[PDB]
This record gives structure tokens, sequence and C-alpha cells, in this order.
């Protein structure tokens, strides 16, 4: 029976050679939680979750497990077990089990199985698989080890957007049942708020935020993250605080008595809003802005219309619900949601809100 | 200066062996419009395209670039230009210029960068082009040559999410200025809404329909183009037609006097509703239906609140604007427009709307 074994990362560092993987992580897995690395290529998040799974060791730092500080076991002494990318499904999830009874390895492909709602496709074959879908089938053989830390690396890269999205639903909520520490890796920003308690956002082998889907979403602490979740990307324009006011390259905004920009009036700060934060006259926000411009562009996807209108010499995108294939040239008043706005320091790209 | 030439398939069919890859295609792409061709893998467009271009001959029918039979000219006598996927980019775009005088490569070059905007890039090299995109470039080299007809197959398949997009408009645009017969191949349906003026979905060599994206999203005539456009995908139950309403395994709507199943009544059909096209109470639609049901799993994707609801045995998803992280269990009412509702014959898959 699976337990909730809390992991600890302490001052993980990775580098092969000059170049460093994974500058000094820490992060704490609480156990039993659904934590999810999400990072572009490169960002360290992969490298991560090797360290975590004993093929790779660190170039410095300690991994705890519980209060067992597994940094230099074999991954097989670590109790985990991995997940990514002509035998019988019983036997495909059996095999794990590697110095093991029969009478117990019955019960637990049976457990197994039954979790995966697979139970009926046991004395079927791969390719037969017509019935079910071989990628439970991965998802059984790698809980039926019942390890203290699952790992996945990007395990729905190749499958077709609609089951993709199956998966998505079908993992988590078995790990809420199971209630495993897991542990997911993915450079996809939907598949990582529809899965994760929290998510962990990296770049350049350094940790930049961590927290749940909504607060990397609503309050993001940099332009990076800020525009790593959410699609269309969150806009961002350059401006200069005034008094109570922001000046952009062909506008302004009055800010309400915010203004938390005391310390940058005079100075250069960078403006962050979401297209979905955003609207148009003649289609209910507490506080506004508004911005006449004229259409550059329009995105009828017929589920959502994205506009991309012409703020003076800047551009941005503005996302209406349903299909509204406004024509482009014609001119429209943007309504910016003054409550869902961000500002960024210029230098730092730290969120200062 | 670019010509708008009409473009005419008939009776277009082509097999490998025993294999047919595309049947008995009849299709007229209407002279400067931006056709799409959208489908799965295997569809039979990428084909199609070839045939067009001439790389590839038909088994059988004609091909008519305006009131030429171009059927068996070879490639180079087409006037066309294909776009798929250590020189400077003016040589990069002279390059297709095949005896052409240098007083004329000059004008034409000059032409094209301009309308790529990157003019300013011209005396630069490849990998040096980091003020410019080397993907602007691929389509001044496309137009530098004036054809008539202008072929493009998955040209931005490669590209960041954000850039991609960039350049379906940057595409249109270009192709809305010149007026150039455009016939563009994708399997993403989003790119399709985006760019084509009309959009001809294809499936196991067929088409299956062809229309502005407003007709193919709102009056799709099967299962399989209501379903390959507008993701979620339109939620498919099947009905039973009563009297005025419509009975699921596990639930019933009333149906307003539409009623025009009166040629199924007792009989077996596929209804079809939109996730975008519903909503719950507590969160205006001329006509409505109602349902009740508990909520299976939740998608914040922080821009939009995707839900799986538990319809009876059947289970489906509606879309929800913005961030409304609610929690698995609870029972929402659903709220459906009866005025987005589609129905589908059961063995033809052909709309019955
Ligand atoms: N053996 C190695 N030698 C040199 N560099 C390496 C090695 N392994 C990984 N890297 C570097 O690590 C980074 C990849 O990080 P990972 O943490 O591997 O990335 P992702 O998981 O972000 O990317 P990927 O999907 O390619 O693994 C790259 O910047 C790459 O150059
Ligand atoms: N030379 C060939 N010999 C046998 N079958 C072929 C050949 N060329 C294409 N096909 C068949 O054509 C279909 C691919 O259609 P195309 O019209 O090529 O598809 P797409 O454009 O839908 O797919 P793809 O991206 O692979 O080209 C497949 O069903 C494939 O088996």
């Amino acid at each position: 029976v699976i337990k909730m074994v809390e992991v600890k990362l302490e001052n993980l560092t990775k580098r092969f050679g000059n170049f460093t993987a994974v500058n000094k992580l820490n992060l704490t897995i609480k156990d039993g939680e659904f934590l999810v690395l999400l990072g572009p290529s490169g960002c360290g998040k992969t490298t991560t979750l090797r360290m975590i799974a004993g093929l790779e060791e660190p170039t410095e730092g300690r991994i705890y497990f519980g209060d067992r500080d597994v940094t230099y076991l074999p991954p097989k002494d670590r109790n985990i077990s991995m997940v990514f990318q002509h035998m019988t499904v019983y036997e495909n999830i059996a095999f794990p089990l590697k110095k093991f009874p029969k009478d117990e390895i019955d019960k637990r492909v049976r457990w197994a199985a039954e979790l995966l709602q697979i139970e009926e496709l046991l004395n079927r074959y791969p390719a037969q698989l017509s019935g079910g879908q071989r990628q439970r089938v991965a998802v059984a053989r790698a809980i039926v080890v019942e390890p203290d830390v699952l790992l996945m690396d990007e395990p729905l890269s190749n499958l077709d957007a609609k089951l993709r999205v199956a998966m998505r639903a079908e993992i988590k909520k078995l790990q809420q049942k199971l209630k495993v520490t897991t542990i997911y890796v993915t450079h996809d920003q939907v598949e990582a708020m529809t899965m994760g308690d929290r998510i962990a956002v990296m770049n350049r082998g350094q940790l930049l935020q961590i927290g749940s889907p909504t607060e990397v979403y609503l309050r993001p602490n940099s332009v990076f993250v800020a525009t790593f979740i959410g699609a269309p990307e969150m806009n961002i324009l350059e401006v200069s605080v005034g008094d109570g006011y922001l000046e952009g390259r062909g506008f302004r905004i009055e800010l309400p008595q915010m203004d938390l920009l005391k310390d940058y009036v005079g100075k250069t700060v960078l403006f962050g809003i979401r297209p979905e934060h955003m609207t148009v006259e003649g289609v209910h926000m507490k506080r506004t802005a508004r911005l006449i411009g004229k259409v550059d562009f329009v995105e009828a996807l017929g589920t959502d219309t994205i506009l991309h209108v012409k703020f003076g010499d800047e551009l941005v995108k503005v996302k209406l619900p349903g299909h509204i294939p406004i024509e482009p040239g014609r001119e429209v008043k943007v309504i910016m949601d003054l409550d869902m706005i961000h500002v960024f320091d210029k230098d730092t790209e730290k969120a200062i809100v």
C-alpha cells in the first residue's frame, strides 16, 4: 500500500564540465502531492528528474526521501518508478516483478489493472489492445511496484490531442487516489495547469517560482513565468511611471490610488495584462482602463476570437469567447481589467505587480 | 505583377497501386483566394498539393490554371512556387532567378524584401539573421518568382507557438495583399481557421466539405468535420428521437417546434453540442435546455476552465472563460444553447442538424 513520502532537494547543482544544467536547486515536494516541473527545453527539468531517480548523481547537493538521504543510492533502492516516452498485459504488468512471489504478483497485477480500469484486457496482447489503451497498461506497470516517488518525463508527448487530454485526467485522478508523491516533467504549460497540485517553473537551470496553478497564473513573480503559462501569452508593454498613470509608446493608463510604483516614478517598467483580461466595448469588471485602436488581424478560431489591436506603436492581443470575426481596419475600444494588471521591474524582470 | 488565377481540379484520382490516396476530387479554387486543405495524416491533402505542383501526375482527372489544362506540364511551366518545411539574404531571394537579368533581379528582390519587411536584412547571412526571421526570407524567395498559384505544405510545423502564430498572420496578410491564389496544406485546425478564406476538410482521400471557417464551424455537414475543427471537440451523444424531445443514456432534451427529425422518430441519431456552446447556471442564450450533473474533472487552464460533467452515463466537456477551478464531485446545472445544437444520422454521419 503506497506511502506518502516527502522529497527534499537541498542545494542541488549539476554541471557537465563547464555548463551548469541545474544551479543550487532547493525544493521540497510535499508527500503525496503532484508536483510538476514546467519549463522550456534545456531548463534543467529532465536533469532534475534523473538525479531524483538516481540515474544521475549531483555535482553537489543532497536528496531526501522522508528522513533518508538517498543521494548516493542506486535507483533500485530508492523505491521509485520511472515513466517516459510480444507479452500479454498481465505479463507486461508483472514483468517488473525482480525476485517476486507469484501469489503476490497476481494480487498486485489485479490491483493495478483494476486501478487503470483494464482488468478486462489482462489476457490480451499489445497490437491486439483494441479494447483499451497500451497507455493505461504502461501506468499500471508503473504503479504495480508500489513506489514511494512516482517519476514521469513527458509521458504524453506522442498522443493525439484528444487522447492526451484523457490521459492527463486518467493520471491525475489515479494519483489523487493513490496519493503517491509524483514529480511530473513537461514543457506543456497547459498539461502542467491540468495536473500539478503545484507547479515549479524552471529556466536556465534555476527555479523561478513554485506554487498552485492559481498562484503562478494570477500572481507570477516575473516576466518569464507570467509569459510561459497562459496562451495567447500575456501582453508586455514597456512604460514609464508618471504620477498616477503609465505612459506607453502612444497611450496612457490612469492608475488608481494601486500605484505601488512610487519608487519607479519617472522610471521605466514593464506593463502586463493578459489577452483574456481585456475586451471590447459592445460585447462585469469592477475597475477598468480604456484605449482605442484599430484591429490589425483577427483569429476567428470559432471557439475564440483573438484580436491583434494596435495600441499606439505597440500591438496587443485581446481574447473574446466565441466566433466574433470582426474585420481588420475597424476601430475598437479596448477595455482593460485594471485588477488583472501586472508590473515588472525592467531589469530584474521581477514583479512589482 | 501577380495575377489572380482560378484553379480547377476535375474528377481527380490518385492511387499508388491498390491504395487510393485521392478519390475523385472535384474542387474549384477561386482566383486570388486563400484555400486551405485541412485533414489528418493520410487524408490525401499533401498528395493533392503535389499533383497541383506537377511533382506528381494524376492516375485520372484533369487540372486547370485559368483556361489552360496544366495536367501534363512540368512543374516549371505551371508558374508556381512551393513552400514547405552560406549565401546572403539578397542572394537567397535572387537564387530562384534560372536565366534572369540582373537589372530585373534587383527590382524583384527589392520588391519581395519590402513585402516581407526584411529590406534591412538583405546584406546579412542566415545564422546572422538575428535582426529578423529566416522564415520571412523563405517566403520572399517564394513570391520573388511571381507565381500564379502559391503552394504551401505545413510551412510552420517546427516553430515555437508564439512565432508560428506571427507567421500565420504574416503570411495571410501578404496573400491578402498580393491576392495570389494560394493553396495551403495543414493538419492544424486552428491554423486553418486563421488563414483560409475557405477551408477544404479531407479524410480518406475524400472531400467532406468546403467553405468559410464560419460555415464549416457553425454548420459542418457531418460528424468528422464537426469534430475536426474546434477544441475541445464537439460533444457527440447517441440518442433516440421521441416526440419533441431526445433521450440519452440517462437524460432527455425538450425539442422546440426545430424537430426536423420527423423522419427519425423512434430511431437513433447523433446529438451534437460544442463545449463552448454550453455553460453552468450561476456564471444570454435565447433558447436553452437543462441537465444536472456532477463534475468529474476540471481543467483550470487559467484562461479557460474546461469541465468534464457526467450526463447520465455519458460524459461531456463544458468550456467556461477564465479561471474557475470548481471542485470535482460538486453538482452543476449545465445549460445548453439549443440554437447551437446539431444532429447527424447515425449511419451516414451526415448532418440533419
Ligand atoms: N551529457 C550532457 N553533456 C553536455 N550537456 C548536457 C548533457 N545533458 C544535458 N545537457 C544540457 O542540459 C540541458 C538540457 O536540460 P534537460 O534538463 O536535459 O532539458 P529539458 O529537460 O529542458 O530538455 P531535454 O528535453 O532536451 O532533456 C541542455 O542545455 C543541454 O545542453
Ligand atoms: N508512394 C506511396 N506509396 C504508397 N502509399 C503512399 C505513397 N504516398 C502516399 N501514400 C499514402 O498516402 C497517404 C498519405 O497522404 P498525404 O496525402 O500523403 O497525407 P497527409 O498529407 O495526410 O500525410 P503525410 O504528412 O504523411 O503526407 C497515406 O495513407 C499513405 O500510405
